[PDB]
DNA sequence: CCGACGACGCATCAGC
DNA sequence: GCTGATGCGG
DNA sequence: GTCGG
């Protein structure tokens, strides 16, 4: 059901032009309900599915007997639209900023490119990598890409842990971006023993040349750009988006759930916990006056799944 | 009908 | 400077 | 935009 696409062009209007976060998330949890979907829906009433509702259905029915959507199709003519669309495009750049750029005047790549002073810091290198951030990344790079971060993690404190998440642990034979989850022993939810531990971690990787900018960066989170060494002659690696989060080593469960993902899937399995009477982020699970509890031990990720009743799922599974 | 929609880190800004 | 809200991101 | 109660 490849073409019902139609819904992701709809959720991404909804969130960058109409600044409607929730229909853009209804939109797509009705994509990612059909995607999974073993059948080719035949009709608007058949997808009529949880998510589904009778104006996603109308929307179906008039895109199986067309081929379009004159919603769409007036959508994509639409300069100011389109605009506001192709600016969102740009790492840093949402839908406030982009609406902004578009209300100045500013509103192909070449207007960016020539207001460059007028973007923040992460604008400004989104900017700079706009081509090479729309490329995936094939499975053979990132597991080069893996080697390279894990056997340096070990160079700075063999006590490390480092773990790829996201899409690459999930068996996805192309990625977005590289994640990376990082632990060590003298970072737990009781006491931060040692300071500088995500920092030393992002400055060895600068030192070596993997890590070439730095989006954003705190105490326990990095995003940044990172690029694989190339040989002789050859062309450049495109530069690419690297993610780094340092967890609580006795919270790794709950990290390596959140940061596996999928962003549907979690959205999914948070929402399941509510009705089932837990919150659970990327630290702790906790029971609910609708108030979280203290801390549920936990020492595997299909314990999260025990306590809500799901099944475990591996992370191939969980590509919603 | 209508509340409720996952959860949160870092950058930036207004107000102080 | 801090605090809280907002924007943007995973 | 959708849905449980
Ligand atoms: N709104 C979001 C976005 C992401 N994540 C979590 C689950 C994702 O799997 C992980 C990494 O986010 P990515 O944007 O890198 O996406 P993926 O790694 O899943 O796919 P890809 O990088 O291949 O496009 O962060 C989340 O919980 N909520
Ligand atoms: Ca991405
Ligand atoms: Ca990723
Ligand atoms: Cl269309
Ligand atoms: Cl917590
Ligand atoms: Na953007």
């Amino acid at each position: 059901n490849g073409g019902i696409d139609m819904l992701t062009e709809l959720a991404n209007f909804e969130k960058n032009v109409s600044q409607a976060i929730h229909k853009y998330n209804a939109y797509r949890k009705a994509a990612s309900v059909i995607a999974k979907y073993p059948h080719k829906i035949k009709s608007g009433a058949e997808a009529k599915l949880p998510g589904v509702g009778t104006k996603i259905a109308e929307k179906i029915d008039e895109f199986l007997a067309t081929g379009k959507l004159r919603k769409l199709e007036k959508i994509r003519q639409d300069d100011t639209s389109s605009s506001i669309n192709f600016l969102t495009r740009v790492s840093g750049i949402g839908p406030s900023a982009a609406r902004k750029f578009v209300d100045e005047g500013i509103k192909t790549l070449e207007d960016l490119r020539k207001n460059e002073d007028k973007l923040n810091h992460h604008q400004r290198i989104g900017l700079k990598y706009f081509g090479d951030f729309e490329k995936r990344i094939p499975r053979e790079e990132m597991l080069q890409m893996q080697d390279i971060v894990l056997n340096e993690v070990k160079k700075v404190d063999s006590e490390y842990i480092a773990t790829v998440c996201g899409s690459f642990r999930r068996g996805a034979e192309s990625s977005g971006d590289m994640d990376v989850l990082l632990t060590h022993p003298s970072f737990t939810s009781e006491s931060t023993k040692q300071p500088k531990l995500l920092h030393q971690v992002v400055e060895q990787l600068q030192k070596v040349h993997f890590i070439t900018d730095t989006l954003s960066k705190g105490e326990t989170k990095f995003m940044g750009v990172c690029q694989l060494p190339s040989k002789n002659d050859e062309k450049e690696y495109p530069h690419r988006r690297i993610d780094i989060r340092l967890i609580p080593k006795d919270q790794y469960y709950c990290g390596v759930l959140y940061f596996t993902g999928s962003d549907i899937f979690n959205k999914n399995m948070r929402a399941h916990a509510l009705e089932k009477g837990f919150t659970i982020n990327e630290y702790t699970i906790r029971p609910l006056t609708g108030v979280a509890g203290e801390p549920l031990p936990v020492d595997s990720e299909k314990d999260i799944f025990d306590y809500i009743q799901w099944k475990y799922r591996e992370p191939k599974d969980r590509s919603e």
